[PDB]
């Protein structure tokens, strides 16, 4: 009924930086060649689409955002073989073209396709399939799923189980898999290791659910809100402090709870302090820190590279070092098989309609992840 | 028949910054329980010496410097049971006491009995065993090479084989295994990668050396010195590159070269700005940068990481990563097997008391390494 033709449905629309999400009419091009349309079932609240709104993140307005969701192939276009109209599919904010270098390469997941280093706010193709008002509006990481429907490139979609619940496993589009990849894939924490983990979000939260998988004997969260404390240790943190409560850098601290430093450590906010911090306070010598967190654009950090020369490894990665094609559909049989929970993580559902809400009660400190349901 | 007395013997003492070294007589106490007096035999001129001249590297004056050696064990003090009188040993400026956390893990080497850190020219007891015009003078790293005789803290000497060539196998103590290590322990150079490798003195050097043994098929040299590049080739570099022949950065020269990155960079020079240079070159869904030079005291580096979000690993080390004590003894037996050479890094040969002749050589970029025999 739909397929072939220009859709008009609702979305929310980011006209400007620093100003809600306007919620209207939006029109919806049929997908090209290559090209795939999905009807939004769920979507997640993630801070790197606040980062947008705040002008953290620098990405071409007007636009809509959204990058961790879950729904259902509407239609597909020509050439396209990887799923099919009722497909359940998780959209992919980093692609997986499968022939690029990174792509080939067995550790790489940051493949060259992207629309993050350099975002242009579109399709592969160069060209928008959103207009609102007459105007053409950007694409978001080629995934744009704050919409009842979104088209998004063949190589920035996944098809997974048919039975999944869709409104719990769009959390695999980004923050479950981000935060829980940067340990077990990207630092590879190891059993019996002392872990230290700044920010407690929905990222950081899954982070230390993925220290605990690891078999880390120590999982310290740290975090400016003790309000998060309680659902970071119901997860597997240890042992919570808070910078504030200190008189010397927690740094200091942490390296002394340790006993010389941790074993991991993990950024998870996105401030160029922390992140420092987190590199100091790693282990001299055999330490590995890893930089989740998106710091505001243009912005250099300051550091003594003797923290390097003694041995420490510092890394960052993006959606958890995962190649993401194939290893969303993995992840959400994991989450079928119980492997790995993701309630812990949602503390608030609403209508889509409520996007503006969602994003105060996570800039208010108050939510963890909301989900939009459309 | 010198066992338990003082020996006077010549040495030379840095009295201050940025003066000629003083080939003069200072007075070695015996070494006390756990301590090792060597008559030395062979020392190099690494640059990590230079920079104690210079204020590079801060460490208190007066001092002996020289980290770089090789000689014969003339006495031992109570309890010692890893030498000889008689033995070759080499001392070791990165202790292995076997005993702390780091010495006990598996990867660490920078143990934590080093005096680099926190510098303070002392045996391991706070004490110093030399004397000169009646005044105290510090040690340098615990070894303190640039003396007939020298006393070490056992945790900080290795006994090796007893045909091994002196005046070779001093390298062993520093520049060799240093950048032999950074390459095939460090950075784990793959087979078929292409390498960057930034300073082409005896480290960087030594750097290519271990990036040819662990097959990387391209080898790029980079060095403001067009004469060291014909030397850098004959150890295994495929092209060099000298950044002052650019209008674009090297970052982006090498990026080009590389098709879109080098798997493995490495900075082998001691600046700030090819320390960020080095890494930016590496590929940045995947590339691995090592910083081995020493960074001017108390600076610090300014940096973008987003060059580590998008997946980069930034890490650093000392002595090429390597267990000292387990690792010398093995390394020498290499050598004496033929598994590498040192002669492509030893272009000028001199009598210790020329000294400062060696340093004028280092300075003006004609030498590779000087070794001054005793
Ligand atoms: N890498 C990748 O991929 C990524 C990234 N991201 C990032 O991370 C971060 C985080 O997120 P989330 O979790 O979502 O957030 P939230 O919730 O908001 O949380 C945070 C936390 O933190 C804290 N803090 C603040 N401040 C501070 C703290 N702590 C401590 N200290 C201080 N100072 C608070 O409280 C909370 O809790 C961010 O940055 C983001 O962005 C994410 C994800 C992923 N992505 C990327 C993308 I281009 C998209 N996505
Ligand atoms: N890590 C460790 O352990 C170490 C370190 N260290 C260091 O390193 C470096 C290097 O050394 P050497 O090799 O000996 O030096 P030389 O010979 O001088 O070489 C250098 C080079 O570079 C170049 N450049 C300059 N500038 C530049 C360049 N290139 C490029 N760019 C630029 N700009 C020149 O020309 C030459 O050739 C240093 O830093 C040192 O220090 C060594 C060893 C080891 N150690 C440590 C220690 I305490 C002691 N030792
Ligand atoms: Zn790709
Ligand atoms: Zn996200
Ligand atoms: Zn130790
Ligand atoms: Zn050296």
């Amino acid at each position: 009924s739909t397929a072939g033709k220009v859709i008009k449905c609702k979305a929310a629309v980011l006209w400007e930086e620093k100003k809600p999400f306007s919620i209207e009419e939006v029109e919806v091009a049929p997908p090209k060649a290559h090209e795939v349309r999905i009807k939004m079932v769920a979507t997640g609240i993630c801070r790197s689409d606040d980062h947008v709104v705040s002008g953290t993140l620098v990405t071409p307005l007007p636009v809509i955002a959204g990058h961790e969701a879950a729904g259902i192939v509407e239609s597909i276009g020509e050439g396209v073989t990887t799923v099919r109209p009722g497909d359940k599919v998780i959209p992919l904010f980093t692609p997986q073209c499968g022939k690029c270098r990174v792509c080939k390469h067995p550790e790489g997941n940051f493949c060259l396709k992207n629309d993050l280093s350099m975002p242009r706010g579109t399709m592969q193709d160069g060209t928008s399939r959103f207009t609102c008002r007459g105007k053409p509006i950007h694409h978001f990481l080629g995934t744009s799923t704050f919409s009842q429907y979104t088209v998004v490139d063949e190589i920035s979609v996944a098809k997974i189980d048919a039975a999944s619940p869709l409104e719990k496993v769009c959390l695999i589009g980004c923050g479950f898999s981000t935060g829980y990849g940067s340990a077990v894939k990207v630092a590879k924490v190891t059993q019996g290791s002392t872990c230290a983990v700044f920010g407690l979000g929905g990222v950081g939260l899954s982070v230390i659910m993925g220290c605990k998988a690891a078999g880390a004997a120590r999982i310290i969260g740290v975090d400016i809100n003790k309000d998060k404390f309680a659902k970071a240790k119901e997860v597997g943190a240890t042992e919570c402090v808070n910078p504030q409560d200190y008189k010397k850098p927690i740094q200091e601290v942490l390296t002394e709870m340790s006993n010389g430093g941790v074993d991991f450590s993990f950024e998870v906010i996105g401030r160029l302090d922390t992140m420092v911090t987190a590199l100091s306070c790693c282990q001299e010598a055999y330490g590995v820190s890893v930089i989740v967190g998106v710091p505001p654009d243009s912005q250099n950090l300051s550091m003594n590279p003797m923290l390097l020369l003694s041995g420490r490894t510092w890394k960052g990665a993006i959606f958890g070092g995962f190649k993401s094609k194939d290893s969303v559909p993995k992840l959400v049989a994991d989450f079928m098989a119980k492997k790995f929970a993701l309630d812990p993580l949602i503390t608030h559902v609403l209508p889509f309609e409520k996007i503006n809400e969602g994003f105060d009660l996570l800039r208010s400190g108050e939510s963890i992840r909301t989900i939009l349901t459309f």
